[PDB]
């Protein structure tokens, strides 16, 4: 399928023990979406001081359309030093390796795949 409904669980920042994906944005971005294929992917919601307590580069959830079945159409926008590579709308958040971290919450998307 072209999309797969997901629930990622939302990570606090200051919880998340892998902080990234890798090294390089073709890796990170490779990482993340076996991650999500796995069921074994965070998101943070970003906010002032959550990126820099993470490391680049950023994979980020984009939303990608205006949700089916309760789920945002998402795809993938990986950042490097101020750079993206990727164009989608608004940013739901920064996904991380989930290790066994207690979410606070749950977000249902349709991740483009």
């Amino acid at each position: 399928k072209t999309h797969v409904q997901l629930s990622l669980p939302v990570l606090q920042v200051r919880d998340v023990l892998v902080r990234g994906f890798g090294d390089s944005v073709e890796e990170v971005l490779s990482e993340a979406r076996q991650h999500l294929k796995d069921g074994t992917c965070g998101l943070v919601e970003v906010e002032k001081g959550v990126l820099p307590q993470l490391e680049q580069p950023y994979v980020f959830i984009k939303r990608s359309d205006a949700a089916p079945h309760g789920h945002v159409m998402v795809e993938l926008v990986a950042e490097l030093e101020g750079i993206q590579y990727g164009r989608s709308g608004e940013t739901l958040g920064v996904l991380v390796p989930h290790v066994g971290e207690i979410p606070v919450a749950y977000r249902k998307v349709l991740l483009r795949k």
